[PDB]
């Protein structure tokens, strides 16, 4: 065990790459884009690059962070430091560069590489890319693959009754860049919790009324029930109400999508599931494989903390595992109880502080702050509380307990 | 039995239109857009139109008739003056343009006004629309309803494996109006029988490559197998083979969609089957309701002209019907025929000819030249035959039994 691909280098691949590094093995990081980042990259282009590789990005215009910049830095790689706590994307996308050079990751990363192709090769694996600057393949062999390709960029579309009859604008979350195409606009806003809400608010200074459907806003946003169905220009709500729309527009979500994975990697990805994993990382039926980032709503910074050296842990020996039959176990166990709260299965947020502690464990990670957990607890649906003046608080953190708001 | 509504001024409204003026009914024919002719119209506009209401043409830039105009003009009302018998669209337009002043139709034609609901009352209907340049809605009574709506403005996208995942461009026939969004790109055409023939060609002369797939052409056009998968950037194919593609276009033809039935008028609309008609025309269960124009795949001039004369006679008293009993048992042993011939339900094109003959008897209408059945026969398949070149041929119809090519 010493050479380990990383699959992109967003926030997770990143992580991955720091801990690997650190850890004494020879990492190789392969990025499509021509810059790390991940999704923090904003870019005019969506769905299929001109470079002829989709485009994985659902970045859109004049994004501010949902969690204070204090919540969304590693504990011990602190935000430089600039006037507030609610940044615009481009100093998360400053924040990873910085990142990246801190550690000497840069040299690590093969960017404009795409991965294809992902297999089993004896024990090991072989990874086919494509250098998209010559459009030449590429094949390496690697002891072991940590899959960082992201889930927000495979549209889901929730089917609704008559959705073939619309005739209107259909246009999905992921696809949007600026509200320019929505102004003079009667929009309908399909969303799920907070999934619409920034959106919803971006749309409303330019559009004539914005509908947010879900199962605080602006007053030409209207809430509505669920949507029940739809026909050529209308939009059906569950109370039985209806109204006229020019756009829709998905705040759905989306589904795991990982092209590259070849079946005989042995894992199967749905919708909204992708087993078989343990921690929402091991792959079960080829334990050499990982994933970080599958898992999610949850203070992320943490998240990809723990699961990089977590992953790393396990790859270095330093972490013994159960059995498979007790991964599986476990992992059933874990899904029945994920219906029984009715979320999805890699949803954290629940009980994500439990799961950390239990990454520290295994890890041998260093113990997370509390005041994450504190500040995180207070301050992270203010967004669905207080969309208007969320991002108006600042915060200081004081030390490894406490918080204040300035 | 006086005042009959008719719905929409296309080429199947304005012939019913001529029959039930003839007949001294008090005819009021209801059409959205702002000229008669129907599909014959050419706009810029798809989908919706900004007047708030949906584009029911689907016609394109520099299109040709598929059949001579000396098929497509009515026996008795022969084509004007015009050098070559494969005319652009707009001789058609103008075509039914001087066929509604010929008849003095245009006096019963209400455009702009979009009907939005049609229900039975007591024993006659009672027709909703809207006055388009007013958006005032208007509410007319009738003992009668002839829906001549069309047929080619519902697209069907058939589904196919994966087809969430692509990540191109999507687009349907009904949205086609010129080849310049396909210009350089890689096109994939999906096509059933001739559908996808004239688009094929019109794209050809802008893009790099043309795929057809289906269940002569151009040097960059593609025959390509059945469609049976498709991925982020790549169309896969019943041979195994697989290529990259820019853009879809679906040239998978529409369904049948009458939004503004309500229930109570006793039809049941189905993507390729509406129920229960006799002869394609009658409403079993609301006799006083009929369709013209629900049967395709035949010669057009001659189906138009007998079912308005058709319904014409059933609304004046002069056809004789079968009891509904028997009207039912002939559709459902029609229908039957139909699957044994692996034909959609109101395809006419295996038995037209005998079709007419029976409208022809059932009416009093005047028996069709002969010479229209020896001529459609002789060059309705040109379209797939010579597909290039058959629109160089000029035709002349000698009399009634006989014809030329020039
Ligand atoms: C619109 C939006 C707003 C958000 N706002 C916030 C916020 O305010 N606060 C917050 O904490 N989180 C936010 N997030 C979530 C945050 O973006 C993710 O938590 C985080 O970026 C996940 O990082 P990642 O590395 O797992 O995935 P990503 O950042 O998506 O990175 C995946 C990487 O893999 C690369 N890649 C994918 N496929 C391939 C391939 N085949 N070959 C090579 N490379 C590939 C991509 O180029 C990308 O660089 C937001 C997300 C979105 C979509
Ligand atoms: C791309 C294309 C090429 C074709 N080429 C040929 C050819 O070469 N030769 C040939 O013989 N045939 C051709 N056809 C078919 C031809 O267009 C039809 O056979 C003919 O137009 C059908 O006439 P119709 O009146 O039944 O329907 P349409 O022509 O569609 O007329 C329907 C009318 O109803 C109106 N309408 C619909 N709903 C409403 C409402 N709710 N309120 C008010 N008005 C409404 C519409 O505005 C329209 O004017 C072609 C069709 C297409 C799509
Ligand atoms: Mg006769």
């Amino acid at each position: 065990m010493r050479r380990v691909a990383v699959l992109g280098a967003g926030p997770s691949g990143l992580t991955a790459a720091r801990y690997l590094k650190q850890a004494g093995f020879e990492v190789m990081v392969f990025e499509r884009y021509h810059h790390v980042g991940g999704t923090w990259n904003y870019t005019d282009e969506t769905w299929m690059s001109e470079d002829g590789r989709p485009v994985y990005s659902s970045m859109y215009q004049n994004l501010f962070v949902n969690l204070p910049k204090e919540l969304m830095a590693f504990p011990d790689f602190p935000f430089h430091d600039i006037e507030g706590s609610y940044v615009p994307s481009k100093e998360v996308l400053k924040y990873f560069d910085n990142f990246t050079d801190a550690f000497d990751l840069r040299k690590l990363i093969k960017l404009q590489h795409h991965v294809e192709n992902v297999r089993p090769c004896e024990s090991g694996w072989l990874v086919t890319v494509t250098d998209l600057t010559t459009m030449v393949e590429h094949s390496f062999e690697f002891d072991a693959v940590v899959v960082c390709t992201g889930q927000t960029w495979c549209p889901l579309y929730p089917d609704v009754e008559g959705r073939s009859f619309f005739r209107g604008r259909l246009t999905h979350a992921h696809e949007f860049r600026s509200p320019e195409p929505f102004r003079n606009k009667r929009v309908l806003i399909v969303g799920a919790g907070p999934s619409g809400h920034d959106m919803a608010l971006h749309i409303s200074y330019v559009s004539k009324e914005v509908f947010l459907s879900r199962k605080l806003f602006p007053d030409n946003v209207t809430e509505k029930p669920l949507l029940t169905s739809l026909s050529e220009y209308t939009a059906h709500f569950s109370d039985g109400t209806s109204t006229d729309v020019d756009e829709i527009l998905y705040c759905t979500g989306y589904r795991y999508r990982f092209p590259f994975l070849s079946p005989e990697c042995g894992v199967t990805v749905d919708e909204k599931y992708v087993y078989p994993l343990y921690l929402h990382m091991l792959n079960i039926n080829k334990p050499t494989m990982l994933f970080i980032g599958v898992s999610y709503n949850a203070c992320y910074s943490i998240m990809f903390d723990l699961q990089a050296q977590w992953v790393t842990a396990v790859l270095a020996g330093r972490c013994t595992l159960p059995d498979a039959e007790t991964m599986r176990k476990e992992e059933a166990e874990y899904m029945e109880k994920q219906r029984a709260e009715a979320v999805h299965p890699h949803v954290l947020m629940n009980h994500q502080w439990e799961y950390f502690k239990k990454l520290e464990e295994m890890s041998g990670a260093k113990t997370m702050p509390p005041v994450y957990m504190k500040m995180f607890d207070d301050v992270a649906s203010d967004l669905v509380k207080d969309l208007q003046n969320f991002r108006k608080n600042n915060y200081m953190i004081i030390d490894n307990e406490n918080y204040k708001k300035i």
